[PDB]
C-alpha cells in the first residue's frame, strides 16, 4: 500500500508535507522550495476506486511568493525494493496579462518524489 | 473582475459546477462529463496574490467512474466582448500497474470554459 | 484523404507551408510567424503505415530568430463538412544556460490549422 | 560543445544513434526500443543561433511498427563532470478514427540521454 501521507522531496531538491488523506481522497499539505526557504499551501485528492495499493492523484499548488499555479498528477508506486516513489508531472501556470499572451503561460515537466 | 464560482461548459461539452471561493482562494465543484453522464468531485485553489483581476487557478478531478485523475490549470481571462473566459490546459493521469509502465501513463490536452 | 501539403493558418494567426510529402513520409516547409513577419524552416515526417487516410505526423520548427525549437504532432482529419483540419500539440523548448534551469525550459500547448 | 552525432541511451533503454549535423542543423538518425527490437527513423534539426555550445533541437520519430508519431525536444547540455547529456520531452501522438476522439490522442513525458 503506497501511502500519499508523510514528507517528501524531490529530484530538484523541493519537498513537500501531505496530511492525513481522508475517506473522500482528499489531502492537504504544503509545499517547499528554494537558501531561502518559501512555503506553500496544496490541496488535492486521491482516487480510491477499486482501492488500488498504487493509486493515481493530483493536487494544485497554490503559490504565495508568485502569481502562478502549478498542477502535479501522478501515482504512488511502490518500486522492486518495497520504496514507495511518486511519479508525477506537473503543469505549471504563469500569470498573463492579456489573452492573447495564453498560448505561452504553460510549463511542463517532471517530478518524481521519494520519502525524506 | 473574472470568477470561478457558477457554472461552466467546455469545447468538449463537458460541464462543471464551483462553488464559492474562501478568502484563501479554496473551491470545491463537480465536474459532469457524458459517453449517460456521471459527477465527479473537484478541489483547487485560485491564486490571490496580488488580488488580480484575471487570476491563474487549478483543481483536480478524482474520477469516481476510473482509477484516473486529471488536474488542470490555467487563467480566468476576460475576453474582448467583456465574457468570461477559463483557458485551462491538462494532464490526465491514467493508472498503471507496474511503475516501468510508467512513461506511457499521461495524456495532456486543452480545455476552454464559458459559462451557463 | 488528408494531405499535409499545402498553405495553412492556426488559431493564432501564424501560416505555415508545406511541400510534397515523399515515399518516406518525409516533408519540409517553412513555419511564418508575426507587424514584421519572420520564415523559419521545418521538417518532418507523415505516419505512412497502412496508408490512413487520416494520418499521424510529427515536424520540427528550426526558429531563425532565437536559440529556442518547437516541435509539432498532431493528425490530418476531415471534419464533417470534408475539410481538412490539423490537430496539433507543440512543446517550445527554451535555451537555458544551465543545466539546474532545465526544469522550467519547456512550453506546451495547442494548434489547430486549416487550409489558407 | 555538445553536439548530437553518436550513439544515445535513455532512461528507458531505448537507444537512438543520430549521424552528422550539416551547417543548417539539419540531422538523421535512427531511434531503437523494444518488447524484440525494432528501428525507427527521425528527422530534425539542431538550432544553430549564437552557435551556442548547448543549442536546443528536436525530432520526429516515424514509428514503422505503429501509426503513431512521436515528437522530443531539447538541449544539449554539459554536466559539471563534463559529459554530455539530452535533455528532453516528449509528445507521443496516437492515431485516432474520428476527429471527436482528438482530445485523448497526445501523451506526453520526459527522456534523458546518454551517449553509448
Ligand atoms: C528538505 O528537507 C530537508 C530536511 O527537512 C532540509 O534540509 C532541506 O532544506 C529541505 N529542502 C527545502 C527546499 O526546504
Ligand atoms: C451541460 O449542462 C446542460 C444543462 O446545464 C445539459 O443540457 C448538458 O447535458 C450538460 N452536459 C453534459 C455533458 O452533461
Ligand atoms: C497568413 O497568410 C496571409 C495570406 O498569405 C497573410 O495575409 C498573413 O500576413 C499571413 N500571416 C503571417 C503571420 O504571416
Ligand atoms: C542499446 O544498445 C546496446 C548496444 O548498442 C544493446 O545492447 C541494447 O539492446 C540496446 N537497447 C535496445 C532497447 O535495443
Amino acid at each position: 500500500k503506497c501511502s500519499l501521507t508523510g514528507k517528501w522531496t524531490n529530484d530538484l531538491g523541493s519537498n513537500m508535507t501531505i496530511g492525513a488523506v481522508n475517506s473522500r481522497g482528499e489531502f492537504t499539505g504544503t509545499y517547499i522550495t528554494a537558501n531561502e526557504i518559501k512555503e506553500s499551501p496544496l490541496h488535492g485528492t486521491q482516487n480510491t476506486i477499486n482501492k488500488r495499493t498504487q493509486p493515481t492523484f493530483g493536487f494544485t499548488v497554490n503559490w504565495k511568493f508568485s502569481e502562478s499555479t502549478t498542477v502535479f498528477t501522478g501515482q504512488c508506486f511502490i518500486d522492486r525494493n518495497g520504496k514507495e516513489v511518486l511519479k508525477t508531472m506537473w503543469l505549471l501556470r504563469s500569470s498573463v496579462n492579456d489573452i492573447g499572451d495564453d498560448w505561452k503561460a504553460t510549463r511542463v515537466g517532471i517530478n518524481i518524489f521519494t520519502r525524506l
